């Protein structure tokens, strides 16, 4: 297996010296740089850059600058995804985002883990834990979502939350660590 | 009522499709973008942009870039307001800031709420809760202030706090959620 | 003593009106601005700017933009220091960073304290508390480290932590406030 294949299979992989992955990160970083330095009202240029970054034809994916991601192609997006300023989709592990998702400012979706033991960590190895973000979700500002976490459809994550464990669907959850407070009634009004 | 009037009256409003509000946000974002790409030592240009953004003649309002706001004209500023890097004044609800206010880096003042029910939320409606920041306050870095919250004059908010409830005057408060720890003696030395 | 000498000796100092300190902050801010607007793949230019900012010849110090610091020369760096996006080394108090240190995105290392009493604070005085970051450490994203704090060698700080007190070596610590969870086995594999 290549290092990319290991990354995508939830195995330890050589994040810092694999030329392929280095080059893919450099690609994404230069696109993010361009995007971050494109006037917000330059709508068509921004859409072109976002589509290049994610290697897809987005449908109402609104990205407020600055934005960051590692690979771009490893973020799978639904339609109607609203991403406020200063978010980071750290996507060595796939980040899957459903439809109708409101992401507040200063949110980090972190898929990278390093070894605890410094001898192994210092060698640059990582293990990626995918994040799944359900459709019909809302994240307040200043939220961090940790590796391997799933947020169920219909749920709301309060500002400042550190989401260390999976959140069931149709739930309001807040805190560090983030805990469910109560259910949400999402029936048709 | 217009959607702007609803926004300012703490009613649900059409944040995503009202052309007036869309256009006002676009104005503020383009000014922020220019400010964020202006050399920090270009004093006069930065003052001009800040005054254009807030639609006021500021008196020692120091904004360290990057900075973000939604409307600009809905942030009411005293004198001697020091805003460190990467703050966001999300001002659909009025953000009122007193005199002599020290705001740390990476602070978010969030006035927006969305409906909890996804069917209503997906339609883009919001409800804004004003934030009032007393004079003579200090906020550490990485603070989030939530909708409708008031921070009393003379108070200090510890780094990393998530301010979910009003903070009395002359108080030190820390945490997620932010809680008063003790009183501050602000008597004249 | 000059105000710089007071700053470095953990005494109250005139942070806002001392011309030397003002000028040194301006130097660092203009370099950061240039760095933050340099294409990420412009390796040589970035290295030159980083080395000018820190006034040292760095050895595998990787800075992902945006980055911020106050003085730059008051950050003492080891080799193999990896700093992800949107960090701020607020370095009126010295920030000492060891070798083989992984710093996640949106981390703030804050050495500045202000007076609690607003009359003294409004005069602009500060007191700086150095931060020491041991070798062989890993910080998740969204971490704040407060003034005077030391993180021991071999330790890991979970994402979202607010590090208010010193962390012993070879420890895993998480939370707001950040608390040791358990020891890390760092034995040579
Ligand atoms: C999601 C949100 C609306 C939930 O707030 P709510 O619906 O009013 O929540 P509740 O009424 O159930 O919770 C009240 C209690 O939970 C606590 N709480 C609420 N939100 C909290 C949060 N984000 N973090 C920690 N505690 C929180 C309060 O301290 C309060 O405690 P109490 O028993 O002492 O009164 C809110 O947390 C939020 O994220 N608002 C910020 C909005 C924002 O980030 N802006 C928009 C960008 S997407
Ligand atoms: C506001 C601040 C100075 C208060 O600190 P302080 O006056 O020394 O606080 P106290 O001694 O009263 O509080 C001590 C206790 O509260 C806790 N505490 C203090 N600050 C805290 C914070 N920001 N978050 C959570 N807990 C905190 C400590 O863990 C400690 O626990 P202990 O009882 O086990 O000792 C500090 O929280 C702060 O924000 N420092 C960072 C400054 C900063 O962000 N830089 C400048 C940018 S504006
Ligand atoms: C450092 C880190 C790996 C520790 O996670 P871990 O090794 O699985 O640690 P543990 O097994 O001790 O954690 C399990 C428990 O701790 C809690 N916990 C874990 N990380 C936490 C955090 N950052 N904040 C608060 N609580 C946390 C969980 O809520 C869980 O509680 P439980 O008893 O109910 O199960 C992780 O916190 C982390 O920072 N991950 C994010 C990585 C990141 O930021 N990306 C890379 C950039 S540097
Ligand atoms: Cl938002
Ligand atoms: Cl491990
Ligand atoms: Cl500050
Ligand atoms: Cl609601
Ligand atoms: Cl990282
Ligand atoms: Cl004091």
């Amino acid at each position: 297996m290549t290092e990319k294949e290991k990354m995508l299979a939830e195995k330890w992989y050589d994040a810092n010296f694999d030329q392929y992955l280095i080059n893919e990160r450099a690609r994404a970083k230069d696109i993010c740089f361009e995007l971050n330095h494109t006037r917000p009202s330059a709508t068509n240029k921004r859409k072109e850059l976002i589509d290049q970054l994610f290697q897809t034809t987005t449908d109402n994916v609104s990205i407020s600058i600055p934005f960051d991601t590692d690979y771009g192609w490893n973020v799978k997006l639904g339609k109607n995804v609203y991403v406020n300023t200063n978010c980071y989709f750290m996507d060595g592990g796939q980040i899957t985002i459903g439809d109708n998702v409101f992401i507040g400012p200063n949110c980090g979706f972190y898929t990278a883990t390093h070894p605890l033991n410094f001898h192994h960590r210092n060698e640059g190895f990582e293990k990626a834990g995918p994040i799944h973000i359900g459709s019909n979700t809302w994240f307040g500002g200043h939220v961090a979502v940790l590796p391997g976490v799933t947020i169920g459809e219909g749920s709301v994550i309060g500002a400042g939350s550190v989401v260390t464990k999976d959140i069931p669907p149709h739930s309001l959850a807040v805190g560090n660590p983030c805990k469910v407070v109560r259910k949400i009634d999402n029936d048709l009004p």
